[PDB]
C-alpha cells in the first residue's frame, strides 16, 4: 500500500536529529515519500532579506547534505522546497531527494507582491510554455505544484489531461487566508478529480505573520480526508487512484469533446 | 449608477402579478437589469418530464409574452432561463428580454446525469468550441453562464481574457450542494477577478428535492457581499468595476505573458 507522509515544520534546525526521527517514523509506518513545506529548509522569505548571502548558502548546503544522507539512510524520497544560492543569485526550487540522486523542480510562477516579492528576489527561469511537473510514485500518477501556482487554471487543465491521481502542494500560507485556501483547494480537487496534499509551514515572522500550518489531504471528490493543527506534526496519507471519482461527475468526458 | 436586481422565485403561475410588482420596485430603485433563476418561468425539470408539450408550450409562451410587455412597460432588461418548445424538440435557453427585442442564449453544456438528464431531454445545439455569452450593461462588462457551466475552466479563461466585470449565473441548486457551490463561486470570483451574481430558485419538488434559494452576490475579491434566504425575495446590487481587484492580485498580467 502506497503511503505518503507530510511533515509540518518550522524552519529546520541545523542538527538533523529531529528531522532524522520523523524520517524513521515514516519508514516504520510504511512511508516511502516525505513532503516538506515551503521555507522549511531555509528561513522564511522576509527573514532571508535580513540575512547575508553566505549565511543562506551555508543554510541550504548544510541541510541539503542532511537530506541527501538521510534519503540514503532510510531508502525513501524527500520532497523539499530549497533555496539554491549560485554566485549572488537565488533560485527557488523544489528538491526531490532520493537515495540514488537528486532531481529538482524550478518554480515557474513566483509571487510579485511588494511585501512578498519572490519574483524580484529569485532568478528563476521563466519558461515560454508552462508545463506541470509530473512523476510516478509506485502506481500513482503525481504532480508537483507550488502553492502560488495553484491559482492558475492553465496548470489544472494539464493535471486533468494527464489523469493525475495526486497533486503535491508545498506552500507557505498565512492565517488570514485559511478559509480561501480551503475553498480553492477543495474546488480544484472536485473540478479536476484529483487528490491534493497541501503541506504548510508553522511559525511567526519578524512582522508577526502567523503560519498556522493546517496541512491537509483532500481526496478526488473535493472532500477533506486528513487535517493537521498548528503544532509540529506528521500526516500520513493513503492516497487512492482518481478513476472512481472521475466517473462520478465525468467532467473530463464532457471537456474532452470540445475543441478549445 | 448601474444596479441589478435578482428575483428569488419558485415556478411562476399563469396569472401572476408578482413579476409586474417586482419589476416596478426594481425600476423605482434605479435598476435596469433583472435576473431570474432556472425553472422560474417553467416547472422544474423533473416535473417537465410528465408534462405534455402543449402544456409546456402554454407555460413558456405566456411568460415570454408577459416579459416582452413588462420589459416595454418598465423599459428594463430581463434575464430568464426559458424552455423553448420548437416543432420537434425542447430547447433550454436563457432569454435576455429588452424593450427593443428578445435575445436568447442557448446552453452549451447540459447535465447528462441519469436522475437529472437535461442532455437527453433537451435538443440544444452543441458548439464545437465554447464561447462565453457576453453583453455590455451600462458601463459594466457582463457574462452569462448557466449554473452547471461554471464547473469548466474553459469558460473562466475566456471571462478573464475579456476582462469581465460581472458574471451572472442563473441556476437551480439543491441544499445538499450549498457549501460546494459557495466554495466554487468564491474561488471563481477570486481567481478570475470578477463579481458573480448567482440567482437560485426556491421550492420543493415531487421527489422532495429542496431548493434553498440562497441567491448571493460575490465581489471581484472573492467575498460574499449580498445573500438571500430561502423565501421569495429581491436582491439589489451595485456592481463595481473589477479593475482594482485585477490590479491587486494580477492573475491576468501573469497569465497574459504566456
Amino acid at each position: 500500500m502506497s503511503k505518503i507522509a507530510a511533515l509540518q515544520f518550522p524552519t529546520l534546525a541545523l542538527s538533523e536529529s529531529r528531522l532524522d526521527y520523523y524520517l524513521k517514523a515514516s519508514k516504520d509506518n510504511g512511508v516511502n515519500l516525505v513532503v516538506l513545506g515551503e521555507y522549511v529548509i531555509n528561513s522564511f522569505f522576509t527573514e532571508l532579506l535580513h540575512m547575508p548571502k553566505n549565511m543562506i548558502k551555508e543554510q541550504s548546503e548544510a541541510k541539503k547534505e542532511s537530506l541527501i544522507k538521510l534519503a540514503k539512510k532510510y531508502e525513501l524520497e524527500i520532497i523539499a522546497p530549497y533555496v539554491s544560492v549560485e554566485a549572488k543569485s537565488y533560485k527557488k526550487l523544489c528538491l526531490k531527494v532520493t537515495p540514488n540522486g537528486v532531481k529538482s523542480y524550478e518554480q515557474q510562477i513566483l509571487m510579485p507582491y511588494e511585501h512578498w516579492n519572490e519574483e524580484k528576489f529569485f532568478s528563476n527561469k521563466t519558461p515560454s510554455e508552462l508545463k506541470i511537473f509530473t512523476f510516478n510514485y509506485e502506481k500513482l500518477k503525481c504532480a508537483l505544484l507550488f502553492g502560488f501556482e495553484t491559482h492558475f487554471d492553465i496548470f489544472w487543465q494539464q493535471i486533468m489531461a494527464k489523469k493525475i491521481d495526486l497533486v503535491i502542494v508545498p506552500s507557505a500560507c498565512t492565517f488570514e487566508s485559511k478559509q480561501r485556501w480551503e475553498e480553492l483547494l477543495k474546488t480544484r480537487a472536485f473540478l479536476n478529480s484529483t487528490s491534493i496534499l497541501r503541506v504548510n509551514r508553522i511559525g511567526k515572522t519578524k512582522d508577526e505573520w502567523n503560519f498556522y500550518g493546517d496541512t491537509l489531504f483532500i481526496n478526488a471528490f473535493g472532500e477533506i480526508e486528513s487535517k493537521l493543527g498548528s503544532e509540529e506534526e506528521m500526516l500520513i496519507i493513503e492516497p487512492k487512484k482518481s478513476d472512481e471519482a472521475r466517473k462520478l461527475w465525468g467532467f473530463d468526458k464532457i471537456i474532452k469533446e470540445f475543441k478549445n
